[PDB]
């Protein structure tokens, strides 16, 4: 198999285990606020959509590789 | 309001640190996959873990993220 | 004198040219909507600070620069 | 009327599009910056061509990126 290959299947899988990790990341950081912790946790919910689509789709994987010099080289 | 841009850079910083502090193992999940090459997946990804652990942002890019989900005006 | 140096001019300079024509580039992409121009426009204006805010700040040259393997 | 997601897509795409247009004159226009070695930072840019034209997202991220900004569900 190619590094091409390699590359995408790394950057596929830590991008699974980020998005499926962000949600419980983003509630536990609203523990640390006294006062307004259901604010805040109000705010990640409300933005979930949003958050969750800070992390790159697997179609990216290829175009990513791309950029750090290893997929569809000349 | 700036409370509102509190929680989200809060929420999101957490979320780039645990994606940073999971991706290795991660990788080598997704190296583990593989059989007659499981080293060749393994050793592409230390030849390029600089690379690949630059994918995620650093807590500097909270706020301008935050300002494109709309929350951090300024 | 480094890679890492240029690489990282190199594209900050790259990123102020995109943020300085995104504006129009926006605006020329309402044409594209027929009867609902001023609508498009009006998003546009509503969101600027936003759309602007997708162009990384020189800040992010470094550890762009660090994923094309040219800065430590 | 059409939707909002509708423009997004279409306004960013547009945008990424210019960018992605932009980009080789603005990187060797940069590197007159270089004023004792502005070849090599000229064939830096060469050469890694198509690692700096990556870096702009494809018209397959519009709808991804306005789910950032909160317009697309």
């Amino acid at each position: 198999d190619t590094e091409c290959h390699f590359c995408k299947s790394v950057i596929n899988q830590a991008w699974n285990t980020s998005e499926q990790a962000m949600p419980q990341a983003m509630h536990q950081a609203c523990l640390r606020f006294w006062l307004d912790r259901q604010k805040c946790e109000q705010f990640v919910e409300q933005h979930m959509p949003q958050l969750l689509a800070l992390v790159p789709r697997s179609q990216d994987a290829h175009i990513t590789c791309q950029a750090l010099g290893v997929c569809e080289a000349p």
